[PDB]
């Protein structure tokens, strides 16, 4: 077919990601290619509320009813298990920059790389033995189980705290006092960007955590963190990023990115690049490269959401083998996937922000673990 | 109308409930006095959230008045949204919901309540907490929010992912370095029993099983060890209405009703009989007022049904779980929980618990 149409699912607080989505379609459509574009790319997108699972399913069905060849979307802890299961039976590849699933789910392509390995290698590098682990239920229990798996082999004094339920900010002040009784100077934060910032604000008010302390923020949106007031007290801060600003392709992309009009592209000017928005663009790069390979193979690409009728099997299976076949050098390093859709062959840029200085500490890849230069 | 049909949904490992759901209708269909009852059964997959929607929309197209069934944690999120939006009342002996939702009548009473008073009767302050990723975070949060109010140091363990039966022993051998002997288990029977299977650690230990299916738990294996075990039951053997069911339930056709003589009457299979008793009186209350009762499974056009949810949540009937009344959300009220103590000393009935009366030991 001349025009491949893909499904879009965008929840709340993904405003910039939507702008990153619309632009990623335009730069491919504007060709210009005898070879880079053999087909045109369209999309129909439905904004939704995640908590209500009914709203999640009907959006998916309305997209499938249209006959889309791929679906790009988002999920929380609640909507995760539903969307992965619907794609597993209807055989439709689900592209997402949301947190990687603990289970070996099929027809799910996970753009966000796993931090699971990057943390443990650095905790072995820093040789931490007595530290605190603060976490929410949002990112998943993979990392909550991951450290308990290996920490007992190295005997580490780790203390866990669930904060996803805590709404009161006074509760955030009393949780830290408990660790000072256990003489804790080292902290590992595993929350979403928006949450991480709120307890760092509590560090300012209680005060004197400035010096001798160490905060490791297990989140890829390190730029979107308010680090300012913590820096000037004497704290050692280790953070994680996938995006490298030295990359000429990213700088090539940014020169165009700041130009976009607000009425057509929200949060493009006012807000800085969120890591999820960068993955949104790189998600298109995978879809584009997979479908270019599809007419390279010259394959005629193959409804209703009903269990009883019996879903077709000749459909769907063919796209997965070619989507997870890709090796595209994009903004987020090297984009490759395993059999389950998880990322592999990715470089994680490690940043050390210390009172004395602020610099890139090193890089992380699965083979060489952590390299500190 | 002279006949009302209620939708039926069943998961895996629910055979005892299947026949108990069947037999309760056969009792009702023999009268003896107002309207005929019908039911449709769908056998679904728990983990897969695809078959749940399929079996639900198949039940709804038939447009059954009230849907009965069970939910796994991966499927509970499916029915809670669907029953609320398509306005169809749900009846369940499965775990109570954590969040405040509408259009479901939860037969299973509150497990959370009894624990908060019974731990103070024993003066417990340091214990181990083994929880599941099945019944929800409601019980774990009830511990966590109360641990700061009464100053208790506890170790809550995520044993839900433990599939291989070797990790258990590695957790217990760490517990004796922290030299604590008290235990609080909040898991399902198929995983509760395996803990007691993987029990040196018998003399001077107290286990607390936070599950209403006390009978089906294999504990006599650990009882000779002399370990103390506290259990909870809503099924009352002293109740004359319970034995009346059992006398016909046991001496029942095995071909039509499997697991009738194969296994003891579980609380899930007990709550299923009471689930018909809630439906029967709610629809007879609708008969008192004559309330007239009246497709696709898509939300575009949208889509009545507030009719029955209103009457199901008000009922006051005596079943096999004794008192059955409902809160706005569908949770039990004015109910009574029996607590059992198993001791090397003796085996006995410690007392009862209700929301108003706290704990009573006679």
């Amino acid at each position: 077919p001349n025009t491949i149409s893909i499904g879009g699912l965008f929840m709340r607080n993904t405003v910039q990601e939507h702008s990153a989505f619309r632009f990623a379609v335009q730069l491919y459509n504007t060709n210009q290619n005898t070879t880079e574009k053999p087909f045109h790319l369209n999309y129909h997108v439905d904004h939704l509320d995640s908590s209500n699972s009914f709203s999640v399913t009907n959006a998916f069905c309305s997209q499938f009813s249209r006959g889309v060849y791929a679906i790009f979307g988002f999920y929380d802890q609640m909507s995760m298990n539903t969307l992965t299961s619907f794609c597993g039976a209807l055989h439709t590849s689900f592209v997402t920059p949301s947190f990687p699933t603990d289970a070996d789910v099929q027809f799910v392509i996970q753009m966000r790389p796993a931090l699971k390995g990057a943390i443990l290698s650095l905790l072995s590098y820093y040789k931490w033995e007595k530290f605190v682990y603060l976490y929410d239920t949002e990112r998943g229990f993979s990392v909550l189980q991951a450290i308990m798996e290996a920490a007992v082999q190295n005997n580490w004094q780790v203390t866990a705290r669930s904060v996803g339920n805590i709404k009161d900010v006074q509760e955030f002040r009393r949780i830290i006092e408990e660790m000072d009784r256990r003489q804790e100077k080292r902290y590992l934060i595993d929350c979403e960007v928006e949450r991480i910032n709120t307890i760092l604000e509590q560090v300012v008010i209680l005060g004197k955590h400035s010096r001798g302390y160490h905060y490791m923020l297990a989140n890829l949106g390190f730029t979107d963190i308010l680090l300012e007031r913590v820096m000037h007290g004497g704290a050692n801060i280790t953070g994680f990023q996938i995006v490298n600003n030295e990359n000429p392709m990213v700088q090539q992309f940014i020169q165009r990115w700041v130009r976009l009009d607000e009425r057509e592209f929200p949060e493009a000017k006012n807000a800085p690049l969120k890591y999820t928005s960068a993955l949104t663009h790189d998600a298109i790069l995978v879809i584009a490269e997979a479908f270019r390979y599809l007419r390279r193979q010259r394959v005629d690409v193959s409804g209703d959401c009903l269990a009883n009728p019996a879903v077709p099997w000749s459909q769907g299976i063919d796209i997965e083998r070619a989507l997870k076949m890709v090796q595209v050098q994009g903004m987020t390093g090297n984009i490759q996937f395993d059999t389950y859709g998880r990322r592999t062959n990715y470089t994680i840029d490690v940043y050390e922000m210390k009172v004395s200085g602020s610099r890139k500490a090193g890089y992380w890849n699965e083979y060489e673990r952590f390299v500190p230069f």
